[PDB]
């Protein structure tokens, strides 16, 4: 099915850190997943391309759910590099009509439910670290909720992985976070913003600040304290992984969060966040490959994190706080 | 056995990027493949030895299976840097015979067969790919049956790793080709041409041609189209590696396939060739050997260049890859 | 989630560095169990270390070390060690001892009476033969093997045969010991104690002391080299004893940190460096299956084998030990 | 089809000497099948040449000393058995064509116990069996080497835990136990075949003659024999429990488990029966259970236990070591 | 080792049929934990079925029995029963009792206790509505699995789950209750004791007695049928019950009775015989026994298609007798 | 929890004899998988067995049997057998089918389409050569097999090897098969239908009715004794089809039928009852709960026919060649 090719031609050309692990899924997980990551894909295109007004965008994100099932859709109006999908949309629309209803059912229901929450934050920005929750829950935490559900539906992962959409929004809700606090620079530079306004209101004026060499020191401290809160959703995460029971599963979710815990091990305390480019021993003993060895390296780099604490980093007390938790707990 | 022991030392003195993760096999796969390598490398070594009369080497290639059941055989004129199991090769045999009657069958039955295959291309050289492919055979093909032969054999493996012999073929002929496709210098300077003819001569006049620079534009655009045929064989070592269900034999096939497609997408489009998340997990599990291969599928698929006149297969291959499933 | 509980995963973090990550990875009820086993010992060992106290004081101590875990206000404040705080502040771990249930108390309890009995017995003599080598060892090493072998059984994520095997989980332990002794001659040296064993030494060097001058090099490696032949008899027993392993946690942590000792023994061999300072497959497998294990073991048996100096009156006894390895 | 024929004749006499045994034999898994088949095989052939009466003393002690030596012999045979199981030694030569076709480290387990094993045999072709040391002394020869080869077999394949092997104690239990319980069901049979295997200094303080119990007026003392002599076996329940409990291969186990239940069985059957010195003997949670898991061979085994305890006559002078022991066995 | 603990399991095998050795094959201290709980709660049985004892004797015991198990010296000997030893010898069973884990005491205890009152309050009256039935069999049967299940749990050898549902745990001592005494219907009866529901056997003869008479079969076949309907019932949870078992010494512990409860009903079931002494106890069965939970539900299944083929429609369960079957056989 | 499906393990247990026990034995979804699989198979062959519908009006029948499933007011009142009521009342057969995952219809489907045509393919043709013997079995027993063997590795409770190694999931279907055939030989002569390999019985007889004739009992032992030693040769792959599986309840699906297969040939060989009538049936310590058990109980039935092989018997070698080699490797 050459329909089914340009999928994942796509797929490779929208995402460079899951295509790999998405093509080793286990038979439907497959085409499922790789079909759900080229609508939200999509989705996320036109959310971005700020070309397109307000008025006109809110439509367009609120019925995308329902341009799954008309044939003849696709956006055309699209400047941004993954336009590609929206043009060829019908396309993608048209393997999608070919998986299970199941995995139409869970796929459309999360585009629909995200639709609505991507569109509420077109006029607004997150404010309080409930809203960076609250923000974090539709781009990124229901993605973790809808596969969560394919991998019960495909009865490849016992229903308990669906069920408990808290697990899986953590789960989300980590890696968007470590992204939003990675990111910081390019977002800046990019004329958006992610980052808690009641955070980085008490150190300066604007966010974009964190920009000048002058305010490097303070935009350190806020990092530290966006890296802590995203270090409460470890342990949920650890949980989410220890009740996967299919390797190419846990493949597909261990590897992601392991770089994020890297990340802000890389990132915690770090001035090259805000400069340019920041690149991430018996973790050279280990992979991420099995429950045991996951914790081994997380572990780990918790204690890489826990030995750069600076006793007067406002934000120390927490972070330790944190740490000693994840230790302990279990 | 002291005798056992003298193997396992020509093992080590004679491999490298085997000789530990063969040891490493359970039960008896161990002396089984221990063996099974080092006969076939007494005949390799006399097939690549040049001090030796044509008429002379056949016989032995074409009887090389018998000295097996041959106590006292042994070879002494050799003057390769691995006589040293000619020689004394009443070691080997005798641990040979000692081997499960079930294993000297399959053993024998390869050793034989391949003789017969190196006999044939010693006046020969590669020309057209269809005969490219019969060569490999001879030489990597045969050897990925005789595993699969010997691993169902052994109970350690489903029956059907030792029935479908199209795919233990192709595990062979992947390997074989990357190490041809690379090692073009060396094979350039010992007077070897494994390259197929059809191949290069659409390219230049003599096969090292390729070796002067004013064709080093011709030259990796030979070299693409090999790589590109090598290529068409890693669907089949994807199906064969996913049949694998012990984790010592799948160390065992699983390594070398992925340090193969890894020379491939290095060697690719490269000049050099003529003077992420790989990172996170290894292969010791299925996803993990897939998710490697694909990383490296895209690190070719992003390097292929429009003027290039493989560019169309190059892709068609890899989209087939991808979308396997 | 008790504050006395992350006290002593605090303290475990502390006195580690290289095990406090794997130990947190154990499954289920051994995580707590062998976190605290390791704290214990490291009072116990940290006592035997001070040498502010006299051998006139410690033979009590460490013969009755085992039941101090049973006196909530028990702790020692007269010690100068880098690991003081698992000695004064000792209450907030043998509380938690005291909450561990019943199968592991006796486990760990039954360690540390053993372990201080011989440890005590060493407090002035020396390390004269080897089969006295192994004889400490078993006090500092070996049982410690067969206390965290007694406690995978007790959990259940291990076979119950796991913990029969005490001789194997011995030379899991003499296996450690001997490469961590062999590579700190020269701290251990420049710190007051001898445990390289006499009846080895004493027939190239009058005084131990002697392999730290230039002008002996020779015979220091030499006699390095017969050491670390002595060590690697115990690799046999090893692999028969991760070969038994059914729990991946426990594998995990019982493999690497043999594949460590061996990545050590194998860096030491005729090194010089031993004397002076500190010190292909393979990085495509990772120690968490043994058949990996066994492919990097075995890789290290010939990066210590093909550099055997025909010269050196343990090649021959290496060659054959590194054989046995191979056709086993 | 176009593999080993001296294979499938070894299976043959496999099924002509041991007609319940291969069955589960042949159930063995990898290596285990043919190393247990040809080990069973040559161990039947050193019993023919033992128990083969028309050979003198002075003849047949050199073929059992060096019987274990004939293996490396090719052409090694003998025609001058009489017994019904001469083909195993008069086409030797196949026989031992497999068995150096085994790993050469299974020959060494065989060809060691083989060769102690006949040694023992020499010891006791001009003697009888006098105390109960001496019984075991015998039985060891006899059964309980072949408990440790095929546990050093066990450990050996790596089927079964190091541990397996190791204990020699452990597996020389298992090997007395099924020797003992066999001699005192053969009783009758061997008495009529001139070889006598019960302890003299046990019958001796019952009758003048091993015989006599033959001789229906002293079917009483006769029983009386019976009793303390099972009672002798019973002791060794304990080891083969703590045995099998270390198995952890299912073919193994059955291999194991199988022989040892019919042994209780028939102990249990034999107790306190006269019919034992009539003629032969013969065979309710058990008929719902079968021995494939330990906890059901235990239950088993208890069960047989308890038949043997409520049937032991409070007269009899073994009662007090009779449920001594049973008490012991009950209570772990 | 103990003497006492020796003579613990020297009463089980002479107070337990074949219960002992299924028991005995318990593992770790769930052994020993049950195998006290059996005989605590033998003695207070042996107490309520003593006739000798006055009315006014027999309520204070059973009220107060749980508690002499923490009385070093309490003990009976004015029983009459065969089983007595264990009342006159308790403080023996008592002092074992204290060397309990003491989580395995609450257990114990708890049972014992709840069982006094209750086998206490049906000292004078009779069995009258279905409700009834259920309210006395849990007092004889239904706490004796809640019992069991909280001590798998305790041992930690199972899952907190099993002594949690003590409504699975409530049916499974149900069904093997009812099944006894829809069998022993005769024997009982001519013991003067009644235990059939009486607002069940009243709507076909006027004393259950009557059943008995030749003249009655037909009347008394049906209400057996109906009664064997009901127990047909608990068939659910049985299966429920068994399918979380893990450990296979607990698995045999609790699926063999089961098992033989259903061959039992299935074997009753308009037959005749029920009322003329005991039932003979009657395919795919054969070839596997009850070990493993996909065997147990195959026979199971096996024997309610047993009881479906043999429905007859001038039966008047006929009608609901298929639709609890109908239905155990779509719950997967 | 569903009318019609409870209504399908009530037809189950009625048209499956001893086999419904222990599907209903079976985890997961397999379980009504494999219910409804059976009862699919149990009307189609109703319908090839109906000797009162004509061959073309029966080869339509077979071969658009397949598409029914699709078709839910279809039915058949026509059918005149006795296992009919699954032929009548289909639609409700066919709901449950759609509802089962669609993972398990395209196999189901599938199964019936290849078994349809071979089944109208032997309409008016009778088994001659052994070759065709086992094309036959391969359409009512074979198919069957690799039927059962996709849903397994479908279901996730399998491995996906069992269903890929169709060569013994075929055997495991012959075997069967031709212990039927070969046992129910007066059940089927005394109703008009011949399964005895023609190529085969001819050697011994003219009729192969004439096997029914006391006068001929030894040379129809003689063929018996042929036939059985030919359904030997598919010992080897059940052993190694059933040595594959690893969830308990399939070994029990799969063991318990091939276990009584074995037993039903072991007394039938060269038992003259056969040709007068039905004949009824370590291995009481040990049950068909293991493969080593499995291998043990063949094994005890190997030897029970071999130790009663008449030297005479013009198949006596090939019956010893087979039974050792099932023996030995
Ligand atoms: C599997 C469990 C429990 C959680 C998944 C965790 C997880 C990858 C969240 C996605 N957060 C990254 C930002 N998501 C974007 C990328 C991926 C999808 C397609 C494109 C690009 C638009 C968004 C959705
Ligand atoms: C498997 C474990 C733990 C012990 C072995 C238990 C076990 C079979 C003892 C044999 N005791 C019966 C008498 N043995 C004889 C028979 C079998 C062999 C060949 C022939 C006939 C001569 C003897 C040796
Ligand atoms: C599990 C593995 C590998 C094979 C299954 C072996 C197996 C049941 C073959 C079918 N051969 C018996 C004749 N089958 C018929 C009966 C049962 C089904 C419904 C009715 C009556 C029509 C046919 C199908």
């Amino acid at each position: 099915s050459s329909s089914l090719k340009t999928c994942y031609k796509y797929l490779n050309q929208t995402s460079r850190s899951f295509a790999a692990v998405i093509q080793a899924l286990d038979g439907e997980m497959r085409n499922a997943v790789c079909i759900f990551y080229l609508v939200l894909r999509a989705l996320d295109t036109l959310e971005d391309d700020m070309t397109i007004s307000v008025e006109k965008k809110v439509p367009l994100l609120h019925n995308f759910h329902s341009f799954l099932y008309q044939p003849d859709w696709r956006f055309m109006e699209s400047k941004e590099k993954d336009r590609q999908v929206l043009e060829d949309f019908p396309t993608i629309s048209l393997e999608f009509r070919n998986l299970a209803e199941k995995y139409q059912t869970v796929i459309a229901d999360i585009c629909r439910r995200m639709g609505i929450g991507m569109a509420e934050f077109l006029d607004k920005h997150v404010t309080s670290e409930q809203e960076w929750d609250k923000y974090c829950h539709y781009v990124a935490g229901l993605v973790g909720i809808g596969l969560s559900r394919l991998f019960s539906a495909s009865e490849f992962e016992d229903p308990l992985v669906g069920e408990d959409t808290e697990r899986a929004n953590s789960m989300g809700l980590f890696l968007q976070k470590t992204n939003i606090i990675r990111d910081y620079l390019e977002d800046q530079q990019g004329g958006r913003e992610f980052w808690p306004q009641e955070v980085w209101s008490r150190y300066v004026k604007k966010l974009g600040d964190f920009a000048l060499p002058e305010n490097i020191d303070l935009a350190v401290q806020c990092l530290n304290e966006l890296i802590t809160n995203a270090l409460h959703h470890i342990p949920d995460v650890i949980t989410y992984l220890s009740r996967l029971r299919n390797q190419s599963v846990f493949n597909f979710c261990a590897i992601p969060q392991v770089m994020a815990i890297a990340t802000l091990a890389a990132c915690y305390n770090n001035q090259q966040v805000f400069k340019g480019a920041v690149l991430i021993a018996v973790t050279l003993m280990m992979d991420a490959t099995n429950m045991p060895a996951v914790k081994a390296i997380i572990y780990q780099y918790m204690e890489e994190i826990y030995h750069r604490i600076p006793d007067s980093n406002p934000s120390s007390s927490k972070t330790r706080q944190i740490i000693s938790t994840i230790r302990t707990q279990n």
